């Protein structure tokens, strides 16, 4: 029996896919829910154990940390392999070698409802403005604009925008030592994300589940999301457009993180083998990706999909916010990055110190936890 774990977006399409994998192989498949923030962790204490699944479903973040930890399975070259982007096949690539098969690309966007933005802002102060103009008017019960704004991975496009990064790039490969998470233009997004508090356009008690939730029932006019959210909102007959955020400065855009979502496989599982089958030979197929495609929309990775739906509105506009972008960093010393930087939002929107000092806190306690070895597991 064929296990996989995966988020609430692929679980239809993986178990449909699953019972035409057990149709044409004879292997059962059986795939799991399990909510997206904790596969990594899950995984991280199970797959050791023996009690992991055959196959997760995930970000290409995790790569490094899970295979310096000789928990995830090298992938060899197979003929479809030629038919992915560069981008994607980079993006699960660690230390030379493949170790997943991608399925899609994503960055996050502005998506708006149409019943109260006629027209997408033209930079952040336009839609500070819009966003207070909005909440004047509908009384409270309709947000202006909200986001997850603690977590460090919906507020990149205005740190790393300004100038921040999270390592140096070299001829070496990334500097994890050179962090620049607290430079100059780290602290001047961090700002202006303090000042969209300050101003009351967003709030310290804003999150993910808030946001999505209030978009669905047409009580949020503009937030910043990704690609798997919506297909939930096209279901729930929200009317919405999709735009890049808009730029920090006039001619100085925002820049997201770039995402490739991929399956991997568990080097520690007794089904290793016709795992293998099961992401070469059958879910990187054109066919199949599409179908994945249709069921969870996000950017393909194969090239002969994404040419099938090159022309609609949405793949266009996360393409263009996606262009302006750059991918998450997968080495090891990614691991602890997350927490740090989302502690130090939540200091700073909670007032509990400064822009500067936060910040300063967060390279120091991501220097301490790579110094530490945080990201080696044991036994
Ligand atoms: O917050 C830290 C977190 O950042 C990154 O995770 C992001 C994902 O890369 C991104 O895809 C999105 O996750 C969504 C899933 O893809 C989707 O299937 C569904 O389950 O909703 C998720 C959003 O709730 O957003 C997260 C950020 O929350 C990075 O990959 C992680 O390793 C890191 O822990």
């Amino acid at each position: 029996k064929l296990t996989i774990w995966c988020s609430e977006k692929q679980v239809d399409i993986l178990q449909k896919l699953g019972e035409e994998f057990k149709a044409k192989y004879g292997i059962p498949v059986e795939v799991q829910y399990v909510d997206f923030g904790s596969i990594k962790s899950k995984f991280l204490t199970a797959a050791p154990q023996g009690q992991g699944a055959d196959i997760i479903v995930g970000a290409h973040d995790w790569v490094g940390e899970l295979a310096v930890n000789g928990l995830i399975e090298p992938i060899p070259n197979f003929s479809d392999l030629k038919n992915f982007y560069d981008t994607a096949l980079k993006a699960f690539s660690y230390g030379g070698k493949l170790y997943g098969v991608p399925y899609a690309m994503e960055a996050v966007a502005l998506i708006y409802n149409k019943d109260y933005v006629d027209s997408v802002p033209k930079t952040m102060d336009e839609l500070i403005e819009k966003a207070k103009q909005i909440d004047e008017e509908y009384g409270g019960e309709v947000r202006g604009f909200i986001y997850d704004v603690a977590n460090f991975y919906f507020s990149a496009p205005f740190i790393l925008g300004y100038g921040g990064y999270v390592f140096k790039e070299t001829p070496q490969g990334l500097d994890v030592t050179d962090i620049g998470l607290a430079n100059e233009g780290a602290v001047k997004g961090a700002k202006l994300i303090k000042r969209m508090i300050d101003e009351g356009v967003l709030t310290p008690g804003d999150n993910y589940g808030t946001m999505d939730s209030m978009f669905k029932e047409g009580l949020a006019a503009m937030i910043i999301n990704g690609l798997w959210a919506i297909k939930s909102y096209k279901d729930a007959g929200i009317n919405y457009g999709v735009a890049p955020i808009p730029e920090l400065e006039p001619g100085v855009p925002a820049k997201p993180f770039v995402g490739v979502q991929g399956f991997m496989i568990n080097a520690k599982s007794p089904n290793k083998v016709i795992a293998m089958e099961f992401l070469t030979n059958f879910i990187a197929r054109k066919e199949t990706m599409y179908k994945i495609y249709l069921a969870d929309p996000r950017l393909p990775a194969r090239k002969d999909v994404l040419e099938l739906v090159k022309d609609n509105p949405d793949v266009v506009a996360f393409t263009q916010s996606a262009s302006m972008g750059t991918p998450m960093p997968n080495v090891p010393e990614m691991a602890p990055v997350w927490s740090a930087m989302g502690d130090a939002l939540s200091i700073i929107i909670n007032g509990q110190a400064s822009v500067e000092d936060a910040l300063k806190e967060a390279v120091e306690k991501i220097k301490a936890q790579i110094e530490k070895g945080s990201h080696h597991h044991h036994h």
